[PDB]
């Protein structure tokens, strides 16, 4: 239940998580536009989450 | 048990329930006004909240 | 057992229980009037809470 | 186990307690009156209170 | 094993126990008089006390 | 495992248990001299505590 | 596991445990000289303490 | 595993380990001389600890 | 549940997830440009994380 | 998994294991130099540790 | 879930893990370069990490 | 679960895990170099950690 705050600073940013287990390949990308935001927990399958393009990003240990 | 906290500073802000799961994709879609807030937990069916248009966001982690 | 404090500023302000599982939507409507105060828990049957009308909201997280 | 403190600031206030399940409904009303105070727990039963009347509230969050 | 520490600052205070269950009704009412101080759980049967009369009370949110 | 602190001040101060149960009487009253203490916790048959006679009070909230 | 430290600030000290159960009686009274520390649990048998004659005493709930 | 901390200040210092039980007597008696130390927790035999002869003792509630 | 964030300052910065187990060897390596982030967790597969390339780091000991 | 730190200031520092049951006795005597540290743990077998000799000793509560 | 940061000052650092068991033996030995850095978690295989070359390291008691 | 911190200020530095157990005896002794740091947990072999020669030590309680 642990998770992770990503605000897009500009548009085409991109939120991607990757698979828990042996195997770890990306299984969603989610697309966010200047302004949009998402709060994403790491589950049964996301035990690492990828950010591609200029985000504002907060975690249990901060701001990014 | 873990919640976020959505106030629409204005208009027309949209909240949006990813399922939890292998698959991921919009499950639902709720519509707030100028005003209008919701509290929502993350959930046995949602592992990720998306937020469209400009609003006012609180999590664990702080305010956004 | 998370709750959330609602405080109508003014008159016909409403709160909207929402259905946890599979399914999302309202299940109960409660109308407050200026001054009345509603303290709401998180449920087996609701897991996310929409404030229609100017409202004051305490939270785990602060005032809204 | 939460609770909440209400004490009635003014003659006539009025604590609802909310069936908790698939319906809610008012199962009890205490009435409370000038300078008179109520401590009341959330429950197998209650999963939301009501306050009508002006009255001074304190919950985990903070002070009304 | 959550309590309420309620001493009486006049004479003829009440302290009632309200029963825990569908049903609510007081099924124990203390009387204390100038001084007298009661500290009382919350237990099985008693989801809400009353305090009549002009006392001072502590709960785990503070003074009253 | 939660207990209280009481020093009487004063002779003649009584200390009061109060059975837990459906039913509560007293079924234990302790009296203590000027100077004496005692420190008592709430048990499988103590749910209650009452104090009668000017005493100093230690409780979890603090000083009384 | 909770404790209490008592020490006797003077001669003649005495210590009292009282019996855990629906019966309260005291079962042992260890005597204190000037000096002279005890700490004491309360424990499966001791569910409240008592001290006679003036001396400092300790509790999770601070000095008397 | 609660502890308690005794240095003898000076010679002959005595401390004792009183038995856990119905019964309360002491079991055993460990001598300290000027400086040495002695860090014993209570256990499934020792409920209470004494300490006769001048020394400085730490407890989870602080310094003698 | 314990995670780490890395940003890469540089283009070209290298995420490398180690196997746990009694055999210890690189089961991913995922590349990272100027700006992209990742937030990994440790988990079943993965017992320690190594970062080639200049990146900033955080984890719950803080900023690298 | 409570544990003492000790640090031998001078020569023959002494650091005596003492066993845990209902019988107490010294089990292990380790011998410290000027100089060297000891971190010892509480466990199965010591529920007790004494130290002869002037040393230096932190514990969960402080320094010695 | 104990886990050490590890960043190599100067090239050719070396982070040995030690095997956890009756017997203690370098079963892995991961070389690091200047600037990278490693997050290692302690587990059911590593009870002990040793860390060969000037290094710069965090733990949960801080940096060293 | 806990650990201590140990980098050798000069050459020549010794480590000694000791047996866990009835039994008290030195299984491991790993020897470190000026400016070498090993993080070491107790384990069920290892209830006590000897640290022969000049070093530097962090332990939960702090640093030596
Ligand atoms: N499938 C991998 C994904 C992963 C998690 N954390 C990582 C850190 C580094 C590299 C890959 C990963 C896993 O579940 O463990
Ligand atoms: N169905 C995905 C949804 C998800 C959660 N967290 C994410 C982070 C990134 C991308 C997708 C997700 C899941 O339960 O895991
Ligand atoms: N029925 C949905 C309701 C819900 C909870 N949190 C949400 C966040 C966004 C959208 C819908 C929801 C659920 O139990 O999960
Ligand atoms: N019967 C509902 C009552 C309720 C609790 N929290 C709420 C919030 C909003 C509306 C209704 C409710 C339930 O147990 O869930
Ligand atoms: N019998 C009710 C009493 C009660 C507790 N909390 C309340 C709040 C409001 C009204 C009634 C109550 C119950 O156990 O739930
Ligand atoms: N027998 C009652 C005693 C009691 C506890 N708390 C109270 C508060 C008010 C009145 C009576 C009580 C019970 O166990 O619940
Ligand atoms: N035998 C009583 C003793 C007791 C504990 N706490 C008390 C408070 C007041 C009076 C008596 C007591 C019991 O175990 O409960
Ligand atoms: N045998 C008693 C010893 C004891 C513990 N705490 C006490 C306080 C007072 C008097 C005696 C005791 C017991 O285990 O309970
Ligand atoms: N397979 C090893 C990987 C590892 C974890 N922590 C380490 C520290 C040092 C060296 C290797 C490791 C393990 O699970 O334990
Ligand atoms: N064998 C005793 C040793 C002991 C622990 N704590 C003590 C305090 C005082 C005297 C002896 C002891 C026991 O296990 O309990
Ligand atoms: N195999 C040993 C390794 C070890 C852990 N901590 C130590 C401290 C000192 C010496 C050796 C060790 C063990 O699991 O216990
Ligand atoms: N074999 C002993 C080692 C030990 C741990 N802590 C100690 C303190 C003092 C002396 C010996 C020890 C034990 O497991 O208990």
């Amino acid at each position: 239940s642990d998770f992770v705050v990503i605000k897009a600073v500009e548009d085409g940013v991109n939120v991607i998580g990757l698979t828990r287990g042996t195997d770890t390949k990306f299984h969603h990308s989610e697309k966010l536009d200047k302004g949009e935001v998402i709060i994403a927990q790491f589950t049964e399958h996301t035990s690492a989450i990828k950010v591609r393009g200029e985000a504002l990003i907060q975690t249990a240990y901060g701001e990014m």
